[PDB]
């Protein structure tokens, strides 16, 4: 099993991404895609005249009821869609679903934000085993039946360590860790350094942020964890190989 | 098995909606719902300044002229707002909704139209709507078996695996068909079906199948009725015992629906 969490930011290249995962999906290879939306959600959420609003934690969306409303239209609308005929146009018979589908995935509220702590793997197994390439997306359902906004990358390591994934791989608008630059770019960190809490408080915000979900997964047991881009061709092919920063 | 359609018309009491399928579905009775936004749709659709189009046909019918970027909009509300809405709604009433598209999974798939033609006469290209022919009964049938209720909502998928919007009543009406449901329940804002719409006073109650002898008994009726009329008397003769079109604005719709407040066609 290889987890798939593409990114939200803008840049991404859909069409490769599905072109590669139906590939991979069609020789076998067992896939678990997870993606998410935040660059197209703000622009959508300012064409309605309702801007994002983020709070500065010691950033998250400030999700009211209308932002999720918002969140859901281009999370489980736009970009779910988006792909799931991309991958169908491929030959991959992709399904799409959030959080709130058949309960997938379960957490704690906090503002409509949480967690995720249960996932209905059971679901994901069934469909897997009839021959679906599921696509997941947030919200998910928190414990009182809410919809709540809720951490993409944290979603993907959860479902990585569920299925003792062989990889987890990251795919953003750049080649992997970078310490703005593409010469910057962090090769390997070995998992012992990187679950280590001394290593990560001398990181900067922005790598701190962007690992988070890869520190999840390496305690969890899953074995190599890849930050690699999401705006070239085999993006998925390309970062079971090495390229981008390789963790484990 | 129940097939219940809900409108896309504005008024639509989403709420109510499902705590009746919820109430319904815990009791162990079998159901599938579909559901649509158009309302919803337009005013989307205006808000980020890309007001929706009609193409009224050369029979009276209108369709919603659909391009890529109106089509990424036809998403965003009908698989992303109200189906995410009426799953959340479903699960805090205790029933366990999945919802899907016609893309996922190849649940609906049907031939996107070569052409579409609009009143002089003119044929327009480009359109990104079609019609349904085939479901992914197995699909349902997994879920339906693991003790999921489906959720379902167009686009559908072309043959040419293009996002398609299409009919969602004749999605409804080829899924009741195919399960040989016992009901198929269509909601509106409206308390049923109208011959002098939108006049609530010219509701007809019953319709009974063998009554309309040939099409041209609805030659008089507006077009609309004309057309849910026929949809509903294909539907029965396809094996659905009993089509209502009934109010999806008040409490308990669907079990209303079935005790016969409404428009009953058989």
């Amino acid at each position: 099993m290889i987890v798939v969490k593409v990114g939200g930011a803008e840049g991404i290249n859909y069409e490769a991404v599905a072109k590669d995962a139906a590939s991979l999906w069609k020789e076998g290879v067992k896939l678990l895609l997870v993606h998410g939306g935040s660059a197209e959600t703000n622009k959508v959420a300012e064409a309605l005249g309702h801007p994002p609003r983020f709070l500065t934690h010691p950033v998250s969306r400030l999700t009211d009821r209308k932002t999720l409303e918002i969140f859901e239209m281009v999370y489980c609308g736009l970009v779910n869609k988006r792909l799931v005929e991309l991958l169908q146009k491929e030959g991959a018979n992709a399904i799409g679903l959030s959080g709130l589908d058949g309960r997938l995935f379960v957490g704690r509220r906090k503002d409509y934000t949480g967690t995720v702590e249960e996932v209905n793997k059971a679901l994901l197994d069934l469909l897997l085993q009839a021959g679906y390439l599921p696509v997941l997306t947030p919200p998910a359902l928190s414990y009182e039946n809410e919809a709540i906004n809720t951490d993409g990358d944290q979603i993907a390591a959860l479902l990585a360590t569920l299925y003792g994934a062989e990889a987890l791989v990251y795919l953003s608008n750049v080649p992997g860790l970078l310490a703005p630059d593409e010469a910057s770019l962090v090769r390997e960190i070995p998992v012992e350094r990187i679950e280590d809490p001394e290593y990560l408080a001398l990181a900067q915000g922005r790598m701190k942020r962007k690992v988070m979900g890869a520190v999840e997964a390496v305690k969890g047991g899953v074995k190599r964890v890849v930050f690699a881009d999401g705006r070239v061709e085999n993006p998925i092919r390309r970062a079971l190989s090495g390229e981008g920063t390789v963790v484990r």
